[PDB]
């Protein structure tokens, strides 16, 4: 219950301890998507904690994350996926993955046009 | 960028309102109840701007809009013109939150989710 503040991030993001996310319904290709995170100052949905990144539990609906299979998953970044995070389930024949509740990935073609999170890190 | 807040370590910030949304199902005044036990309020709706995030709430859940005159707030205020499209569903003095900028006339003792509101 105690007080403190959530950011920085822009104004017309949502802030949760102390990352930003702002959701796009535009629907784009994965690196369409990444594109336009980059142009945000900010990258795709990156998962790397269940616990500061909880509200993830409350996202509905299947939407670009930055999570690539090089033919090991990855993100944006070139970090690795940690284990426990996510469950990665087959779904359409690609090398990207689409966020899903609760902590799931599901593998669909890159080149397929989806709804997207970006993602930015205040440290 | 700027910092958002205050607000609680578990609960989403934007424009500097905070927000948790609560699963278990309880009636109106169960849902005043827990939002007050967390120095909170149920959701006040004031502005579609400042507030613009609701437009992505999915499903319905009790804000803290009453019928005692007009719909009013917990606060006693009254509600704004032109910020929410008022539907009658159940008889009932309460309304649940539907986006986008919806309100369901809806019995205050059916049970459903809620969400709850803190500013400052
Ligand atoms: C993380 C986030 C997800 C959603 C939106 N899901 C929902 O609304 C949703 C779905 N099932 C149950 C509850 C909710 C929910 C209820 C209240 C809020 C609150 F914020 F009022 F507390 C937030 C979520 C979703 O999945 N999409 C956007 C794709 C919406 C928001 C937010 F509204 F904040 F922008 C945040």
């Amino acid at each position: 219950l105690t007080e403190s503040y959530c950011g920085p991030c822009p104004k017309n993001w949502i802030c949760y301890k102390n990352n930003c996310y702002q959701f796009f319904d535009e629907e784009k290709n994965w690196y369409e998507s990444q594109a336009s995170c980059m142009s945000q100052n900010a990258s795709l949905l990156k998962v790397y904690s269940k616990e500061d990144q909880d509200l993830l539990k409350l996202v509905k609906s299947y939407h670009w994350m930055g999570l690539v299979h090089i033919p090991s998953w990855q993100w944006e970044d070139g970090s690795s996926l940690s284990p426990n995070l996510l469950t990665i389930i087959e779904m359409q024949k690609g090398d990207c993955a689409l966020y899903a509740s609760s902590f799931k990935g599901y593998i669909e073609n890159c080149s397929t046009p989806n709804t997207y999170i970006c993602m930015q890190r205040t440290v």
